[PDB]
């Protein structure tokens, strides 16, 4: 019997990635789906099923929901997510899980005592690209790795955005940043330090637009990360080894017929690999599905999406931030 999945706010991401995928995946059913308008509830189920519910509080008492989707603003996560555990239920939490460390750990704890996963829904993390990626690299293809670098800016989005507002959408670090900061611990581990970042500030609309992070381990590895919606479009990540460097372009959101490419260049010699298309916002839903029907919450996901928490903090905390104009 599918898991039965309710939707709390009817986001763009809901109706552009998450809604298609839990319509078409077996294991999940749309059971409801909860706006501030009637009217805007009722056009996503006319599109995906289910039944429209008004208001958020509404959906979290229904019977016939197993699991929320939780795809609010970010500043808006934690509030939702801790109602709707101890409602009951499971939970998929969009990116950023939340706005902090210690307001993560509450989550997973409220989780934790009632059984429930809580999932941060970090899609690309479930594309077989990055994995095809790390096996090459951990094959020597470019020797030992140097440095990294990862980037995700956008063009700017309309007026009224979530983003533009430092307490609904919380702006491009929290939106976008997470990205290529949560790349950087996929591929360079669970020892990040912080070393130095720049946040750029809209004094007019008070919310950071771009930034650059300099990251660290231990062993002097960088990742030098950039992020922002002041910018034109680039979605990309490169990796400086001893003996060569490795570089991919539509990293974090590629299509699901999309073919990656992996560029490797070193001395007299490049190469590039076309990998298989995949689907990773049907696997990430299917994952969280899987999960929930099993009971097997892995571990990992959660020391991460608290690891990331950590680096996020220590970004936003350590960045000179500039105000401008
Ligand atoms: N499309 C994307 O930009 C995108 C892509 C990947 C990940 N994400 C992540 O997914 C989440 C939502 O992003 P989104 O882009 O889909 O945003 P969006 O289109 O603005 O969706 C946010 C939804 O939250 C609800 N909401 C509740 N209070 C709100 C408020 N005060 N202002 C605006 N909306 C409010 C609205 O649903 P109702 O009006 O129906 O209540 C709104 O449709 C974020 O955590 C974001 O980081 C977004
Ligand atoms: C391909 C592409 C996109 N965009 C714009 C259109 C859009 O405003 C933004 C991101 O498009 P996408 O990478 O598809 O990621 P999702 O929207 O799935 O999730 C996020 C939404 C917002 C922030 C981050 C992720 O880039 C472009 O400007 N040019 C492009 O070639
Ligand atoms: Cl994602
Ligand atoms: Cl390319
Ligand atoms: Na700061």
């Amino acid at each position: 019997n599918p898991i039965r999945v309710g939707v709390i706010g009817c986001a763009d991401i809901a109706w552009r990635r998450a809604l298609p995928a839990l319509e078409a995946e077996p294991l999940t059913e749309v059971t409801a789906i909860a706006s501030r308008r009637w009217d805007r509830a009722k056009r996503f189920t006319e599109r995906f099923g289910g039944e429209p519910v008004e208001g958020y509080p509404a959906l979290l008492e229904r019977d016939d929901v197993d699991a929320v989707y939780v795809p609010l603003p970010a500043v808006l996560h934690a509030e939702w997510i801790d109602r709707a555990l101890r409602a009951g239920k499971h939970v998929l939490a969009e990116k950023p899980l939340t706005t902090d460390r210690p307001q993560a750990e509450r989550l997973f704890a409220v989780a934790r005592e009632r059984g429930l996963l809580l999932m941060e829904n970090f899609m690309f993390l479930h594309h077989p690209q990055h994995r095809q990626v790390a096996d090459m690299l951990d094959e020597g293809v470019i020797g030992e790795i140097r440095s990294f670098a990862a980037s995700f800016t956008i063009p700017p989005k309309p007026q009224g955005d979530i983003r533009y507002q430092a307490d609904v959408g919380g702006g491009a670090l929290l939106d976008i940043g997470v990205f290529p900061i949560r790349a950087a611990g996929l591929f360079l581990g669970a020892d990040l330090e912080f070393v130095g970042a720049v946040l750029r500030h809209e004094r007019d609309r008070d919310v950071v637009v771009g930034g650059n992070a300099l990251l660290t381990t231990r062993q002097g590895v960088t990742a030098q990360l950039t992020f922002g919606m002041e910018h034109a479009y680039t979605n990309n990540y490169e990796f400086r080894g001893s003996t060569g460097r490795l570089w991919m372009n539509r990293v974090f959101t590629p299509p699901a017929t999309y073919q990656p490419v992996v560029h490797i260049e070193r001395q007299d010699h490049a190469e590039q690999f076309v990998l298989p298309a995949h689907d990773q916002f049907a696997k990430s839903i299917r994952a969280f599905a899987q999960a929930v029907l099993s009971g097997e919450h892995p571990r990992e996901w959660s020391e991460d999406s608290l690891r990331q928490a950590s680096l996020v903090d220590a970004v936003r905390t350590g960045a000179r931030d500039i105000y401008f104009p």
